[PDB]
């Protein structure tokens, strides 16, 4: 297990427009394609992303290049973020991949917003913060998501996702 099975199993496999728990146009193994209500919209956005007239329909091979690049994002940001670095930093690599998952969700602004878990996780105090990242809309809105993460926070092991 790594970070991209992790957020493969997260995240599923879809060739085709899809909507978000949110109800926005993704694709792929979720890649966001726009919060707009048009499906034209997101049509345009995927072009864009692929360099090609996709017509709402991608391959495999493509959607996992944008995963790649996702991916890739998702820790960028972790770094370059001044509350996230310092964390990341502090975690062993298991715990470094439930933060990049959770930022592969709910984007680098959201998860730099939870200084309390934050700070509990940098304290490693596993249980604490556990408890503390469950108080949120993420885990009521995608609680058995939100389960898999917390738990590797928790225990430092992958069993979430075996």
């Amino acid at each position: 297990m790594n970070i991209f099975e992790m957020l493969r199993i997260d995240e599923g496999l879809r060739l085709k427009i899809y909507k978000d728990t949110e109800g926005y146009y993704t694709i792929g193994i979720g890649h966001l394609l726009t919060k707009s209500p048009s499906l034209n919209a997101a049509k345009s956005e995927l072009d864009k992303a692929i360099g090609r007239n996709t017509n709402g329909v991608i391959t495999k091979d493509e959607a996992e290049k944008l995963f790649n690049q996702d991916v890739d994002a998702a820790v960028r940001g972790i770094l370059r973020n001044a509350k996230l670095k310092p964390v990341y930093d502090s975690l062993d690599a298991v715990r470094r991949a439930a933060l990049i998952n959770m930022v592969f969700q709910m984007g680098e602004t959201g998860v730099a917003g939870f200084t309390n878990s934050l700070r509990m996780l940098q304290q490693k105090r596993w249980d604490e913060a556990a408890v503390n990242l469950a108080k949120s809309r993420w885990y009521n809105q995608t609680p058995n998501r939100a389960k898999r993460v917390i738990t590797t926070f928790r225990t430092g092991t992958w069993d979430a996702y075996k």
